[PDB]
DNA sequence: GGGATCTAAACAATGC
DNA sequence: GCATTGTTTAGATCCC
């Protein structure tokens, strides 16, 4: 495990590698902290047009990497929540699931021969049909709850 | 359980 | 190792 196979470098690292070297040239003091600090800054300040193809480098990396190694590979070096976390804070209900809940009684209405779990399948195809603007309110609702959820996970980190 | 998208802790590497 | 932020991973999310 110590000689763990290197995980596919995320797009940030790709950029960081060549950028850091250039930065060392341009910046006279080139302090590790200072170089990297603004380095990450510029990255997130970059345009998505730049991110996309950089992300593709990482995507191709992980694609070949994951298939290459059958068993030996990056395991989630997590921590307490490495296994099934008994008391993980409850995330905001997913927009899809919110829509599913709303249509659940309706689906059985369409066909009086569906198990409650099977009604989700109906939602699945309607999910694609659902207009982005129409589904947006649900997602926003979850996003608002997400802020609340972060407080919950913060409590998890420290009471 | 059930489809079908989602989340957060932790790690991923360069050049000093 | 640092700091930056991105991919990792594997449960997690609805009602009945």
């Amino acid at each position: 495990v110590q000689d763990r196979v290197k995980r596919p470098m995320n797009a940030f690292i790709v950029w960081s590698r060549d950028q850091r070297r250039k930065m060392a040239l341009e910046n006279p003091r080139m302090r590790n902290s200072e170089i990297s600090k603004q380095l990450g800054y510029q990255w997130k300040m970059l345009t998505e047009a730049e991110k996309w193809p950089f992300f593709q480098e990482a995507q191709k990396l992980q694609a070949m990497h994951r298939e290459k190694y059958p068993n030996y590979k990056y395991r989630k070096g997590e921590t307490k929540k490495k296994f099934k976390d008994p008391n993980a804070p409850k995330r905001p209900p997913s927009a899809f699931f919110l829509f599913c809940s709303e249509y659940r009684p309706k689906i059985k209405g369409e066909h009086p021969g569906l198990s409650i779990g099977d009604v989700a399948k109906k939602l699945g195809e309607m999910w694609n049909n659902t207009a982005a603007d129409d589904k947006q309110p649900y997602e926003k609702k979850a996003a608002k709850l997400k802020e609340k959820y972060e407080k919950d996970i913060a409590a998890y980190r420290a009471k």
